[PDB]
């Protein structure tokens, strides 16, 4: 190497949240590690090593301000790597747009937004939550059922469940249902008193749950007879392959996920990257579409320096809308809106934690940043390549 470059990790490595984030670090460090051990960065002919800084953000939404402006200002990072919720998003990105810096943000969420300086690579609605909902109420065992949504009180799962109820009534199906729980919180017993009230014959659960309340959540219903086998079917936003690990695949036998990436997808790219992080990190390690997420983050990051022959985030940003890369699920690239074209799948948890992949689209789906259900978003798209054109506006 002749340079060094060090970039920022942002991530839950504590509290409620870091059930879900912590792995994301782990897999950001192992793209890392093999970027630099196939020779780095090079940027003007100089190969230059990748080093980072990790913060934790702790769970806690004005730390993921404070450490973004320290990562920014006081350590002259070219990207941070960071964020999970989309409470944590929101805090940031007036750090990363005040300061014309370059936030890579991972994880499912719900589109109506289009940040200059935030790239995507997790799911839009149209990319998850979408086709899940189409599959709960036409192919799901439980086709043609009430839907009931459950999920955390800030601001994904609230819009998450805006569009699903819009969705919903342009399918002709209904909405019994709608409740939140503080992040974090435990006390799933009143809500799940709502469900059995609400679907007596069983039916859809939307859950929008985030972070390691899931983990009760998971074993209440069970414990109360909310299950696959009385007719109690979960779809789930927030959780993959890791969380189910973590919470017992026991839990989890027979309920739902939508999704970009997931681990049993069967393909060379998606049995390297598995292979790789287990020899990384241990045998009994997950990947799941929140790591892919990531990964993917790292090599794309690494495409538009190269381009861009510059470190620079805006020349960076600039380069990074058209980039391609051969991730482990499938080809994806970056949009002029900034989030990522991905194939979407929908899978059936399996009692190992895994999904049986039971659709899968003919190809990737773009991304719609602004959804096109929700009547205040719909006509209109983001466009960064465009002066005319830009953040949000009409078609
Ligand atoms: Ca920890
Ligand atoms: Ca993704
Ligand atoms: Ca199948
Ligand atoms: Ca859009």
């Amino acid at each position: 190497f002749d340079d060094t470059v060090t970039v920022g990790i942002l991530h839950s490595l504590s509290g409620t949240m870091a059930i879900s984030e912590s792995t994301l670090v782990d897999t950001e460090k192992m793209a890392i590690e093999e970027i630099n051990a196939a020779g780095g960065v090079e940027v003007d002919g100089k190969k230059y090593k990748i080093d980072y800084i990790v913060e934790d953000g702790a769970s806690d939404w004005p730390t993921f301000a404070e450490k973004s402006k320290k990562l920014i200002d006081q350590d002259s990072v070219p990207v941070v790597f960071g964020g999970w919720t989309s409470a944590s998003r929101k805090a940031m990105l007036p750090v990363y747009e005040s300061k014309n810096a370059f936030l890579y943000y991972p994880i499912q969420y719900e589109g109506q937004e289009c940040s200059n300086n935030i790239f995507y690579t997790g799911a839009t609605p149209n990319q998850q939550s979408e086709p899940a909902t189409k599959f709960m109420f036409e192919k799901s065992p439980a086709a043609g059922k009430p839907f009931f949504l459950v999920g955390s009180d800030y601001v994904f799962p609230r819009t998450s469940n805006t569009i699903t109820k819009e969705q919903v009534k342009a399918l002709g199906g209904k909405v019994v249902g709608e409740d939140y729980l503080p992040l974090g919180n435990t006390e799933v017993a009143p809500i799940i008193a709502k469900i059995k009230k609400a679907l007596p014959d069983g039916g859809v659960i939307i859950n929008t749950l985030n972070g390691d309340q899931n983990v009760a959540f998971f074993k209440q219903i069970q414990d109360a007879g909310l299950t696959p086998e009385n007719g109690y079917y979960v779809m789930s936003y927030s959780i993959a392959e890791e969380e189910i690990s973590t919470i017992g695949p026991e839990f989890l036998e027979g309920h739902y996920g939508a999704w970009n990436y997931m681990m049993s997808i069967d393909t060379p790219a998606s049995k390297k990257f598995a292979s790789d992080f287990k020899a990384k990190y241990g045998n009994d390690r997950q990947v799941a579409d929140p790591q892919e997420s990531a990964y993917n983050m790292v090599y794309l990051w690494k495409a538009a320096v190269e381009k861009a022959n510059s470190f620079d985030d805006d020349k960076v940003r600039e380069a990074l809308i058209g980039i391609e890369f051969d991730a482990p699920q499938g080809p994806v690239k970056v949009m002029p809106n900034h989030h990522l074209s991905q194939t979407v799948r929908i899978g059936k948890i399996t009692k190992d934690g895994q999904f049986e992949i039971l659709e899968e689209t003919d190809g990737p789906v773009a991304p719609q940043a602004w959804n096109q259900f929700e009547p205040s978003s719909k006509g209109y798209a983001c466009d960064w390549t465009d002066a005319n054109k830009g953040e949000k506006y009409k078609l």
